[PDB]
């Protein structure tokens, strides 16, 4: 005797099954998950009938379908990515703001951060999982997004994690092609150097927090030897995301778009989102609080542009 279940790897192209129901799932096909919870070693159950189980690709169809929805042949990724699911589909993602923040659990300030910024910032994401998962957590169903980001990242549930460490890594996952960052350099041996940047490394600075200071110039070791300095000539992007290890740092209404907090020391800290909306808002989980200036110990900053050019 049998029941009907839906096999996929991206849950866009369903494969209707017939399982031998004293057999398991892992007999059948191979490691299958449901909602994200391995179910490899259980027997198909009766309520089972009717539903979608994620399983590994055998098929060159599923492997082809598999990469054009998620940009990776890794094989690990389905399984690392079913097993953040079955944790952040647990998560309560309550709206802040009208922005989508996480109830801290399972270790996760840094991924709310993250995903506060997200939604501040214009990002159109390459793998079509990432793209369809953000849209969703946008609209408050935010666990898959959660899920994808840890596992496109390496990390799992309860790891730590860096905030400008996390971004990169998705910036790496983003259409960022148009954006150009034309630097100037001048040490007064050296000469007068103008590097270019295009996609991630044009929009992210490690250094100072501030997009003002950058545009006037900072001290930098340079080419020839020794004593240089270099400044901002054009930046073309849809924003920019200053870093620097956490300093304390006056945030103003208006100068910038959202911030990093970060108390604590290297790898055992704590981290709340600033957003400067009619005031500056404060998102700690599922806690706001809000204050007209605020000073604290401040990590990323990111603004908003689209096209700046020196004088
Ligand atoms: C939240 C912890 C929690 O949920 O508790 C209620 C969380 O996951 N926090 N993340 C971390 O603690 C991990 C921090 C980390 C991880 C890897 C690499 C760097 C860092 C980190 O500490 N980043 C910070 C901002 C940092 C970066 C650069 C320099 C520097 C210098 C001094 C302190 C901190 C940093
Ligand atoms: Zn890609
Ligand atoms: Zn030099
Ligand atoms: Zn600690």
């Amino acid at each position: 005797r049998t029941i009907k279940v839906f096999t996929t790897v991206d849950n866009i192209n369903l494969h209707t099954q017939v399982v031998d129901m004293s057999m398991t799932y892992g007999q059948q096909f191979g490691p299958t998950y449901l909602d994200g919870a391995d179910v490899t070693k259980i027997k198909p159950h009766n309520s089972h009938e009717g539903k979608t189980f994620y399983v590994l690709p055998n098929d060159d169809t599923l492997r082809v379908e598999a990469f054009e929805y998620y940009h990776t042949t890794d094989p690990s990724f389905l399984g690392r990515y079913m097993s953040a699911l079955n944790h952040t589909k647990k998560w309560k993602y309550p709206q802040v703001n009208g922005l989508t923040s996480i109830k801290w659990a399972d270790n996760n300030c840094y991924l709310a951060t993250a995903l506060l910024t997200l939604q501040q910032i214009e990002l159109k994401f390459n793998p079509p999982a990432l793209q369809d998962a953000y849209y969703r957590a946008r609209a408050g169903e935010a666990a898959n997004f959660c899920a994808l980001i840890l596992a496109y990242c390496n990390k799992t549930v309860g790891e730590l994690g860096d905030v400008r460490e996390t971004m990169s890594y998705l910036f790496q996952h983003a259409n960022l092609d148009s954006c150009k960052r034309v630097l100037n350099v001048v040490c007064k041996t050296c000469g007068q150097q103008q590097t270019t940047l295009k996609g991630v490394e044009a929009v992210m600075y490690m250094g100072t927090l501030s997009y003002e200071q950058f545009k006037k110039g900072v001290q930098i070791p340079c080419t020839c030897g020794k004593q240089a300095t270099k400044y901002l000539v054009q930046q073309e992007s849809p924003f920019v995301m200053m870093s620097a290890p956490p300093a304390q740092y006056e945030l103003k209404h208006g100068t910038f778009t959202c911030a990093s907090e970060y108390t604590g020391n290297y790898q055992c800290g704590h981290y709340k989102h600033i957003t400067s909306k009619e005031t500056l808002y404060c998102i700690d989980g599922a806690l706001l609080t809000k204050s007209s200036e605020y000073k604290g110990p401040i990590t990323d900053v990111f603004y908003k542009e689209n096209s700046y050019t020196t004088t």
